[PDB]
Formats: structure tokens, sequence, C-alpha cells
């Protein structure tokens, strides 16, 4: 379940981390509005860039730590403060989250391992509302 799939990603998680987020740019390319120094290069590429690497790896390292300390993957409100009162989301909506989370799901069921994926959707969806609630547009 969820908390098996956490342990799994954090298992390898600079190339899980890598490969979710290629995922995201690739299925929604306008995202890139957001990513100006991704804009033109391929996925190796980008992952030769030392901030793509080292950002990406930063923000599954807090994404695991959030689903960690979420209950029945609801995330803990002062997580989801954290998310919407950072500077580096000064300019950031919910739908940037929804679709990082429909790339993720989409990653999981194209795995042939036993992720769950119902989770990470319901994970998803909860971690928008709770950025909707902590005030996030
Ligand atoms: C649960 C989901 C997310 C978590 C845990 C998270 C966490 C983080 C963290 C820890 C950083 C600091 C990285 C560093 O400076 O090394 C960061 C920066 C940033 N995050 Fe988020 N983030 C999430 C979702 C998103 C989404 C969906 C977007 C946009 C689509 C976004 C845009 C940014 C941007 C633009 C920066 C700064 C530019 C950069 O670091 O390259 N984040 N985030
Ligand atoms: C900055 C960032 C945000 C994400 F949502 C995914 C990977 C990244 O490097």
């Amino acid at each position: 379940g969820f908390k098996q799939d956490i342990a799994t990603l954090r298992g390898d998680l600079r190339t899980y981390a890598q490969d979710i987020f290629l995922a995201f740019l690739n299925k929604y390319p306008d995202e890139k509005r957001n990513f100006k120094n991704y804009v033109g290069k391929s996925d190796q590429e980008l992952k030769s860039m030392a901030k793509f690497g080292d950002h990406t790896e930063k923000v599954f390292n807090l994404m695991m730590e959030v689903a960690d300390r979420a209950t029945d993957c609801v995330p803990l409100a002062s997580d989801a403060s954290t998310l919407v009162q950072m500077k580096q989301h000064s300019g950031l909506t919910t739908g940037n989250f929804e679709k990082l989370f429909v790339a993720l799901v989409e990653y999981m069921r194209a795995s042939g391992q036993s992720f769950d994926s119902q989770s990470w959707d319901r994970f998803g969806k909860n971690l928008v509302s709770a950025l909707s609630s902590a005030g996030m547009k």
C-alpha cells in the first residue's frame, strides 16, 4: 500500500524523482513556464544539469516526508501550510500540484510494480484540498 510505496520510492529516490518529474514535464510541456532553465533539453540533458537533479531530489525528499506524516493519505495541515508559504512556491496554484500527481499516478500505473496508485491519486487530491485550505490559489 501507500506506506510500502514510500519505502520503495525512498530506496531509489534520485531515479524515481527525476523520472516522475520528467513524466510531468513531458505530459505538460507548458509547465516549463515555471522552469525556464529546462527549455530545449532532452531528458538525458536535464539529468546532467546539477540543479535539476539536486532540486528534484529535495522536492521528492520532502514529498516522501509529507506522505509519511499523512494519515490515510491526508497530509498534516502544518505540511500544507509550509508548502503554501515557501517563497519558492510564490508563483504556484493548486493546478501545478494536481498535474504533478496525475503524472506520478500515470507513472506508477505504467510500472510493473505493485504501487498503490489509487492511494497516490487520493494523496494528490487531499494535498490539493489542504493547499487550498492553507490559502494556495
Ligand atoms: C508535494 C509536492 C512538492 C514538494 C514537497 C515541494 C518541495 C520543494 C522544495 C523542498 C523546494 C526547494 C528545492 C531546492 O531549492 O533545492 C522546492 C522549490 C521549488 N518548487 Fe516545489 N514542491 C512540490 C511541488 C511543486 C510543484 C508542483 C511545483 C511546480 C509545478 C513546484 C515548484 C517549485 C519551484 C519553481 C521551486 C524553485 C525553483 C527550483 O527549485 O528549481 N513545486 N519545492
Ligand atoms: C523544483 C521542482 C518541483 C517539482 F514539482 C518537481 C521537481 C523539481 O525540481
